[PDB]
């Protein structure tokens, strides 16, 4: 059965109880033992949830992965994987444009010693290969990049990888399973947070890895569940109901991406414009190649000042400017005051990150609505 | 004004775009900025929360504490605990008979190297002297202790701990702010798995670690962000809902232990009895002085074989056998069945644990019609 | 098992799939069969949905009926009982002071010629007597009454209903089944808002019809399922989870009520106090033969004119100026403005309602503490 | 603004308090006055609730109108409709082939004397004008039919029921606002069972009733609040979740229910087939002119007998068999058992309704794996 028919189904008819086509909510934190010294598959729920289980599956199906494990939040399942493979003196490759929540935890935890750090290039071949030679036991992968939409080889970096034996795993964030599959490029692990994409309602906060090997399923949820970052049934409810529109809804809005990248690039105040679909974008080929579809993802470079900024801002009133991405809602953020300001300054500009690049995590309006919005904004910037 | 009140009307009116007396549910994940680089007192769920703010200001002035940061489970906030205040190479000591997640927490990463840790008696003054002058970075207490309820001073480590220069958490689960109170006895910080009493429903998972000093409570924040362990919206609602009967719920469950232990006390099947109010339990005395009640929890060995055992269970109805306490619902497990399952049976009886000893979670039912209940259970266990 | 016992266990272990304690909320709106013309317990929400059965169940077994009709407000409860046993040419006889929702809803339908209705002082035998000769289907009684607390013989009247043919439905939102039990004083069917005190936690809106005679109860639901008013999962779940401390809180708020009466009894600003515990209270004699305690609520007159009023609600903090009641959290209410607001005030004065007269839904907060803030608004009052 | 940009944005950022993205949900039942006599917008949840407000605003742009009543099922907003507009002595004419639940509640009622109803062919030119002749207050019509998908001409019944001072009043639950504006079409009144499509996820119950004349809408307003049917606030928070895809979902569905049309007429063993977009399906003319789309329910007569039935349904995996429409999820019902098994098979011949008749909700699966579902029924039917 195709993705479409995974995301709708997984989980249906689960309640053998009562007959619900639509599985309850399972809130209860303990289960009663059928006899003494006889539990049932769940005795606490930090442990093991019912509804926990029916999400987590829904969302290995999707990845093609033995199982998952869902965390409360996307944060949460990258400290978990850390955590599982790292330990104080091991190594952690880590991309030099990952996100910055990442970027932060990795750093803020090697300046104390709990693990070594290394941020690469990881489109660098050199670079990458000189990384690896110090022999890491994990090495994170994260394509596309924020903000720029940067893609890198994700088959070829999990076989140098494997190479050298570290554990590979891939932040598909991005694009979310329905239009890549890191397992199906050679990755031992893929996580999300579910927070975006996965959930796609901006009304839960969670996070998921998923593994190819079932062996290291059961290790990673003995872990969760040791340092207690489960995630919750609740939570896992609404994600698995955002779960059942992910195909239609990654569709729609990559296709209205298109459709306002395409506006953009007739655009004269548009002075740099960044997607992966565009042929001079950094690892286009490779996204042609490893992506199911480009993504609903992009960014462009507003030309003039932080007036012209604040005036094309003004103009607008279908984007909504806020933090986060992959909600049914379109956002604009502004890299250099929202997702990147915790970066220097000539860092920025040293990571290509302009003072006036804006990001839009596009929604599922109407395409027309959405570029005659952009067309609003455009004309408030040219005027003085 | 005093403790039920502030139980019942904290959070109260919170809302003033609308009206409501009880505070809405801000699943929301994200926050739009007023302007350009003008984010509001929120930008991002994981990060700050408005549901989860107010019962944290709930928890934090029930235990008279600064602040308090919610976690997603009761173990995350031990292990955001520790994260914080140790780093390889410091040492941690813990009571060496801690709850189980907590014991099996700190072996596990101990053993990798993140940080060190000894077990003491805390209440052997002799043994804790000695571990204290290892020099700490933290020290943690958990009193009354499980299954055996044993009671030790936590005012007194607590000052030991300060002057070796070790920062105190005392983990009061056990008896909820409503009858006992760390801060007060001189602890750093206090957590809770509010998974358990301060819920009271068995239907949320989540932990909270409240702190005396408004800069830990800043830091604890930053740190649970940054790892990613925050507790959900949603939990934070159900939360604070239960937080609501905190006080009555306590008293009467109290209350029907009391009425239980006093039943018990005439069991000839009954071979040993434990409670802090009884005179002849460890730690009694301390109890008496630092608690502000005995408990609703109670434990007793059964004077019998496993034969007697599965009969006397199998003769109830009001105590369901299953993991966990603190709901309103009476709950009874068999340690050497669950709680220790993972000792060795003479690891068991070195830690004074017997294969026959039944621990009680007293519920708010009827206190009668709980004793009845055990009548029944102990006529069976007779019965050939 | 005692009311406390049933308000705790009711629907515990229900799950059979996993044992949870708790049962989990089961949102689905539709069901499988089983196969080709096999349907299941349930096939439709709308129709039946397995926590809707739970909670009616526990609401039953509390009010000692065969069983229950879960309605999704207290108005439909009531609107549901009219529609089932009254059609055009048919008289309903209810209260001349019962609660304006009812009235308006009668009165309304009443205007169109669907039904006649008779309003009577049942505290009057003549007058309750004539109406009765007038053959009505049904009568309603609500006693305790607001704003004054008046009470009236509820076995009486089901006794007088009964022999005329009447089938008797009693409103016992006021008092709640912890309170009193009309089905045992003679009714045959009670009723609720569960929005009030069964649920406890202003969170949820709910009503409930609960019936002597099985057959009653299966033709309420047919109706309920007709006309569509059936009450939602959700809602069904967090009614139940209120439902687990009903007992104590009502039995503390009542505590709080009576030391709050005993108070206001040394209040000079205070012209007239309203409790079925005081011995003058209009049927306070009947109250103590019926009831099973006196309540939560009360009012009193304050002696003064409006600036006077407004001066001492001005001092207030403990109790939020809002309609309902039944809540944890103490509200207070002018009946001129508030609750008696639509009616004239000759019709109010006729009523016997005063221009000062304030209602109050005491909470659970210390009472204490509460009574220190009345305190605080009659310093206020008397303050010039 | 197109239905796309309106069902995506329509209440996004409503909170004013914390910015949050999506509103929170306002389960509170009780709201407090800003003073003595200073009420706020809401005072009684009942009555009026802010989340409830949102979703009614949503739907009411949807069709087009001025506004929207929000009911607890599809059922009480049908029964908030009749109670509004008709009182004993008044006539209702309704389709003579409606819902089967409208059916049941116009029967029971009329047969109470509660007012007249009068079952019409309105596809019937002559016996369409004879009702209306009758002076009927209120005129239902409901378009596509169930199971048959039989059409009428909306604009030409609500144009001959002006002209009579009949009020106007369609349920436009089966293609639902995306694929159908009633409002546009000359309705005074739309209406919508939203446990169906609108919701889309099965898992809420509630009805809907958007009127194009506001003070309309204040009268049903008032009387949905005066009968107690106005639906609740967390179904009104789920309902607005499942909005937001409305129209991506009704397209996919549609597009699907397109795929398997053409793929069941190449069915030796389908006899006959309904849907709206079909040349020979009754209405079709008027379909492809009032319509904006052909929809995603369809039906089919099976050639064959019931143990034929029997062998189809059991080669079914990807095809729920129960009751409902409108979720993403495919389901399927056999009519003679289950939708209309109340009904005698004289009555189900007489309409047209053939014993293997078999009705398909199409769901959002990927259309290829739902028509090999379908291949491998049909190839098990063939197996006796
Ligand atoms: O005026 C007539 O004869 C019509 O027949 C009008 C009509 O059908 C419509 O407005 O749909």
């Amino acid at each position: 059965r195709k993705q479409a028919t995974i995301a709708v189904r997984s989980g249906l008819n689960d309640d053998e109880q009562y007959g619900c086509v639509v599985p309850p909510i399972h809130l209860s934190s303990t289960y009663n033992f059928t006899g003494f010294n006889e539990p049932r598959a769940h005795d606490y729920s930090r442990r093991g949830n019912p509804t926990r289980d029916v999400v987590q599956r829904a969302l290995a199906e999707l990845e093609g992965g033995a199982g998952a494990v869902l965390t409360n939040t996307g944060m949460s399942a990258i400290h978990l994987v850390t955590t599982v493979f790292l330990k104080p003196g091991d190594l952690l490759v880590a991309p030099h444009d990952c996100y910055g929540g990442s970027y932060r935890l990795f750093d803020s935890l090697a300046k104390r010693g709990c693990y070594r750090v290394l941020f690469v290039d990881q489109g660098d071949e050199q670079a990458l290969r000189a990384a690896l030679a110090e022999k890491p036991k994990l090495v994170l992968v994260e394509s596309p990049s924020n903000p720029l939409l940067r893609v890198v080889d994700i088959a070829k970096i999990c076989h140098l990888a494997r190479e050298v034996g570290a554990v590979s795993v891939v932040d598909n964030t991005f694009l979310s399973p329905a239009l890549q599959n890191p397992l199906a490029l050679g990755a031992d692990l893929v996580l999300h947070s579910c927070t975006k994409y996965l959930n796609g309602h901006s009304d839960v906060v969670a996070g998921v890895v998923i593994a190819k090997d079932p062996d290291v399923v059961t290790e990673l949820a003995w872990w969760a569940n040791n340092i207690g970052v489960t995630g919750g049934a609740f939570d896992s409810y609404l994600l698995l109901r955002g779960l059942r529109t992910l195909v239609p809804r990654m569709e729609l809005a990559q296709r209205n991406a298109q459709a306002i990248v395409k506006y953009l690039q007739t655009q004269p105040l548009v002075k740099k414009l960044y997607h992966p679909s565009l042929p001079e974008n950094q690892g286009h080929e490779i996204a042609a190649r490893q992506q199911k579809g480009f993504g609903a993802m992009l960014s462009f470079e507003l030309d003039g000042d932080e007036q012209t900024l604040r005036r094309f801002l003004g103009g607008l009133s279908l984007f909504t400017l806020a933090e986060s991405l992959g909600g049914v809602e379109s956002l604009i953020s502004h890299a250099a005051t929202m997702t990147h300001a915790g970066m220097a300054p000539e860092a920025r500009a040293a990571a290509g990150i302009s003072e006036t690049l804006l990001r839009i995590s596009t929604g599922i309006e109407d395409g027309e609505d959405l570029i005659a919005d952009l067309e609003n904004g455009f004309r408030a910037a040219n005027k003085g």
